């Protein structure tokens, strides 16, 4: 669809920021398409990842960070609010102590800050989706 | 690059057929891009899969079949001939008893036929790659 995927955008985040994403999986859930959102410390795709969010649609969600090149402390969730064949709206809010992921208006995942969100310089959205909206708030 | 991804092409296979694919991963290996090739029994993406081939670049390869909607007998390989950042050439030959996967000219994976390859009607190539060539032989 409309936006290029992998989608890369320079970004700054602090408490009160929201990243909003609207997209659709490229395959039915039986084929297990993926979605990934990574908040990076630099514009280079190989830079460290403050917040890694990976959906295997219809199956599970994994969250982690990547620090000095190494994956740290993967956590896993079976919560699966995404619907087979449907467009989704994903919202990632930066709270004082954690990221909160809303899916279609419903709180679905949280991830405690391991690194200050001020370290984020870039967000990348990729894998098996099409993308029609990506927005970061810059109000505060 | 040149071909659309997910790439879908109707196909027929028998002993002596070769499927040739040329492409490049969309991300460095540190980001673990995927490649998937599925030989389907019908044109519908939710149809059964005679041969499922999924690379997690730099990590592992999984092979399976999907029969009446259910994944059957996943096998796993740590063989990883693909090179970080490089274009690859993948060849899948239909032998009498198995598929043989060549990577950059080197025999790398084999998968015994669980279903006659005559059941194949469609090949799909997808996930985190760009694609410049896809070819099936029809000589025999």
């Amino acid at each position: 669809s409309l936006l290029p995927v992998p989608y890369t955008e320079a970004a700054s985040l602090s408490t009160g920021s929201t990243v909003t994403i609207k997209g659709r999986p490229l395959a039915c859930f039986l084929n297990e398409p993926y979605l990934q959102v990574d908040f990076h410390t630099e514009m280079k795709e190989e830079s460290d990842i403050v917040f890694h969010f990976q959906v295997c649609f219809g199956r599970r969600v994994v969250m982690a960070s990547r620090e000095y090149g190494a994956w740290k402390q993967q956590v896993e969730s079976k919560n699966m609010p995404f619907q087979d064949g449907q467009e989704f709206e994903l919202s990632i809010s930066v709270l004082p102590d954690k990221y909160q992921v809303m899916v279609n208006g419903q709180s679905s995942y949280t991830f405690d800050h391991r690194i200050k969100p001020e370290a984020v310089k870039m967000v990348q959205v990729w894998r098996d989706i099409s993308l029609t909206k990506f927005n970061v708030s810059y109000l505060k």
